[PDB]
This record gives structure tokens, sequence and C-alpha cells, in this order.
């Protein structure tokens, strides 16, 4: 870190200087500086919560990434990663409670079964599986349902985009 003017030490401008164990933030990017007062640039663990400081220009990822083909979310503004339900662009991922990559497949969460495809969350749903040929539908008809959660829907005639999906009392196709 080359630094400004007189930030530390009497330092001249443009001179890497100490800057240690501490959170850098300039022109919204922020570092993380190890104890050698370089920029660490690979998965840390600082505040008990991981950050992904990028291998080439060490800034801090925010918004998605896609790491090693494992999608990531990371706090806008706090660099955080993110776990859960996050909504990002319009689209609700899903990443893991313990190694934050994001979901995909039919998987099971909060006792219900939900569906994703491409690391991300599908809202037509009504595809096939074990335990899956269901209604992942957006509608909030069943109980406040969240996003893609699937619905018993008993048996009654239902289309979503022009395609008919008549189920039965049990939820299935």
């Amino acid at each position: 870190y080359f630094a400004p003017a007189n930030t530390q030490n009497n330092n001249i401008e443009g001179q890497a200087i100490v800057y240690q164990s501490k959170f850098l933030t300039l022109n919204g990017k922020k570092y993380y500086f190890d104890n050698d007062s370089k920029a660490v640039t690979g998965w840390r663990i600082i505040n008990n919560e991981k950050y992904y400081f990028n291998p080439n220009n060490a800034i801090a990822a925010v918004g998605l990434q896609v790491i090693d083909n494992n999608k990531y979310y990371f706090n806008p503004d706090t660099a955080i990663i993110s776990k859960g339900w996050q909504t990002v662009n319009g689209s609700r991922y899903y990443f893991d409670t313990d190694t934050a990559i994001a979901f995909n497949g039919y998987k099971t969460i909060d006792g219900k079964h939900f569906y994703f495809d491409s690391d991300c969350v599908v809202k037509i749903g009504v595809f096939s599986g074990s335990n899956g040929f269901e209604y992942f539908a957006p509608a909030n008809t069943y109980n406040n349902n969240i996003e893609g959660q699937a619905i018993v829907y008993q048996s009654k005639f239902l289309t979503l985009n022009g395609k008919k999906y008549y189920f039965d009392n049990n939820s299935k196709a």
C-alpha cells in the first residue's frame, strides 16, 4: 500500500508504509493487510467471518462472484460473505449455512424442497426429480409460502406459462 501524502509515519507521497491487520477502503474498494503490511489475496477470516480477496488486484469481492465454478455472494457494503436467502439482481439465491456455495438442483431447506439451476433459483419450477414433480410456485396462496417453495395445491387444474400441470392431492405430477 503506497499511501498518499502523510498518511502514516511521515511517509513520502506514493511510498509503501507499515499498515498491519486492519481494513483499508479507498475509492469504494476494501483491502486487508497481514502483519507484514501486504494485502492478502485469498480466502481469509478476520472478524470470525470469511472474505474473498482477489489474487490479481487484492480487492475485496462484492456482490455475486463465481470462484472455482462456485457462486458466492459477498456483502456490497462490508464485503462479508453472505449465507441463506439473498436477493441480488432480481433473483433470490440461496447459499449454504456453512460453506456458502449456492445450491443447485432440487434441495431441501426449512423442511421445504426447493429447485435451483446454474447455482441460481428458478421461479417457474414445476420440474421433476425424486421427491420432486411438484409446484415450485411463486404465489403465496399456500400459507404465504416463500419464493420457489413446494405447494401441495391439491387436485385442481393449473397452468403457469401456457403449460398445463394438473396435479393431485398428494402434490404429484
